[PDB]
């Protein structure tokens, strides 16, 4: 209990952060066909940083 427990992003509505698996060959940066979403920064590509 800092300050906020929902803040205005995808943390607000994201039971499931596994799921990336499969998607498509250019969900954001992937190359070829669905391989990685969360190899591209250290805080997730979410609404914010």
């Amino acid at each position: 209990g800092r300050r906020r427990r929902s803040v205005q992003w995808c943390a607000v509505s994201q039971p499931e952060a596994t799921k990336c698996f499969q998607w498509q060959r250019n969900m954001r940066k992937v190359r070829g066909p669905p391989v990685s979403c969360i190899k591209r920064d250290s805080p997730i590509q979410c609404i914010q940083a």
